[PDB]
């Protein structure tokens, strides 16, 4: 009995994994996670970076970095409005670095930014166009969410 | 060895109440959730308050009631159309209460509402501009249900 | 305590399998789903029509099939732009069967369509203005899942 009880117990286990999985992928599908792309998602909401980080990390995500063209113009499509993106030069001021380690690969700045004006802007934000601005990190922008592809 | 099997199988079981309660996270954000503030959804189906006070239950929730403007303002914003909230004036007529219990506070009437039109009208309805209305229980509006903040 | 804790790990996974019937219907219900109709979804994604029936598999749906004008209309809705949907005629030329087996219940064909224009045509999409055509299996059109009611 019990170890038989026990064999019948995991294998609902690993039908409930699955299970869940797949409401993962259909909740994923269901908001335009396009095949083989990184899922990058937001709540609408404006908030301090510090408050993105938190906020992405709790869901287990990243706050969204663009690699190229192409997410930069995915993740522009999901914040519709300005919205901070993971990379900051806070560390060291000039050289961005992607929250997850490394340096830059991509960027679309606008005309004349980075600038790190007046007091210092170590933030960045993916505005009109997709075009990037460095800004406060204190300010509040969108928060958007970057989940595997 | 049992005990192993069984101990795997508690932490199994654990790793699974965490992964689910992120999926539930993550749609709650992915469906606007603003931190610390209860989300309201509808799937845009009209019905009358019987049903989306029995829907709302089976989801966990409670049909829609805005505690406050801004709520009122979300609350408008997703429902797009006339939907019940959950307040009425059945258990005593011109007292308005939560389905959940409580004397009616905040709230946002139209003009010259509410008024017991005709054989009686106990149930409330947001319309499109947001203002309240008391109508029938009996008519079909949109189930908007809220979730806990 | 082994016999003890082997109960208790039973009421955990048939505890854990209604909480995740309830996000699941949580999800549906968030999607638009109405009451006793299916539900079809998309992530706006095109590609092939092998593809989308993969893509419908994995999440344990199906290609979408309209099988009367409500569900049409419904499915233009969804898809906002010419999308596949579960009927072709690989097996026979000319005889359109459900990709779930058998002949057509309903159909909207456009005037003279099906044609199996040029090299051929065995897919069909619904267009935009909800009418079928048919077209080959090999062009990208909108995935479009369908879930029973
Ligand atoms: C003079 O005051 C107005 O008189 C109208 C005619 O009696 C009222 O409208 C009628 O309301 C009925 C509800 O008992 C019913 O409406 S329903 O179909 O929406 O249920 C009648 O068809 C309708 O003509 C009017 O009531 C207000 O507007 C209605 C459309 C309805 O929304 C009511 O809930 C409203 O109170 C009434 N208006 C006022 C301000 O007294
Ligand atoms: C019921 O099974 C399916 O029948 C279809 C109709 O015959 C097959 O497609 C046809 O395949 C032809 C070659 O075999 C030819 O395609 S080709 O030009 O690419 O050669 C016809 O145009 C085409 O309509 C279908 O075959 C499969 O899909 C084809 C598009 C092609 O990729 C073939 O290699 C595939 O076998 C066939 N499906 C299967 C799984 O056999
Ligand atoms: C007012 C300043 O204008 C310029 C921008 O690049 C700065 O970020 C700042 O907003
Ligand atoms: C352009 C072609 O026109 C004709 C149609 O029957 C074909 O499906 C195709 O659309
Ligand atoms: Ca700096
Ligand atoms: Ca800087
Ligand atoms: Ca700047
Ligand atoms: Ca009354
Ligand atoms: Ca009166
Ligand atoms: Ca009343
Ligand atoms: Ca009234
Ligand atoms: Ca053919
Ligand atoms: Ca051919
Ligand atoms: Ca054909
Ligand atoms: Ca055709
Ligand atoms: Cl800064
Ligand atoms: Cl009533
Ligand atoms: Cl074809
Ligand atoms: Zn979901």
């Amino acid at each position: 009995a019990i170890e038989v009880k026990l064999a019948n117990m995991e294998a609902e286990i690993n039908t409930l994994k699955s299970k869940l999985e797949l409401t993962n992928k259909l909740h994923a599908f269901s908001m335009g996670k396009k095949s083989g792309k990184k899922f990058f998602v937001t709540n609408h909401e404006r908030m301090p970076f510090s408050k993105v980080k938190a906020l992405c990390s709790e869901l287990r995500g990243t706050v969204a970095i663009p690699r190229n063209a192409e997410e930069n113009k995915a993740i522009q499509e999901v914040a519709k409005t300005s919205a901070f993106l993971g990379i900051t030069d806070e560390v060291t001021e000039g050289q961005f670095m992607y929250v997850t380690g490394g340096r830059l690969t991509y960027s679309n700045w606008k005309k004349d930014e980075p600038n790190d004006h007046g007091s210092g802007e170590d933030c960045v934000t993916i505005v009109d166009n997709g075009l990037w601005n460095d800004i406060s990190c204190q300010k509040k922008k969108t928060a958007v969410c970057e989940f595997p592809a």
